[PDB]
């Protein structure tokens, strides 16, 4: 009940967005945002499986991981080069997962005005608000 490793692009359902790092910065403190599809190498992520059950996304070429610095109802969610996250990606629907981090749900947050959101955690409410798709590259 959970993708396999590999390299993938991941696509919310509910608005035909792909993520995104915010203008390809390889540095710390970029927020991860929904963007349209351009198949750069800011799009393309790397899950690895770890054996508890956790997997892990790194960014293509730019190395950067998701990093959220504190987990609690309202974090964001960042690029870090070197420290990580651990991940879990459940299955809900075939075809569409569902990504938390340490129990909270992430959240779409479409861009408004012309300006990319960065994508933040969730309350522990246990509705799966988003759902995301891991297409293959
Ligand atoms: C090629 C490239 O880096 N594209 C990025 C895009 O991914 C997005 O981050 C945008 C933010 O508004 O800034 C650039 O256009």
């Amino acid at each position: 009940m959970s993708i396999p490793a590999g390299t993938y692009l991941i696509r919310n359902v509910e608005s035909n967005l792909y993520l995104d790092l915010r203008g390809s910065n390889p540095a710390p403190g970029t927020d991860a945002i929904v963007w349209g599809r351009t198949g750069n190498n800011n799009q393309r992520w790397i899950v690895t499986t770890h054996s508890d059950g956790t997997r892990t996304l790194e960014t293509v070429g730019i190395n950067s991981s998701a990093f959220i610095a504190t987990i609690q109802p309202g974090g964001r969610v960042t690029g870090h080069p070197n420290n990580e996250t651990r991940l879990t990606i459940t299955n809900v629907n075939p075809g569409e997962y569902s990504i938390s981090a340490g129990g909270l749900l992430w959240l779409a947050n479409t861009p408004v005005g012309g300006t990319g959101e960065a994508v933040t955690l969730q309350a522990a409410g246990g509705a799966a608000q988003s759902l995301w798709v891991f297409e293959a590259v």
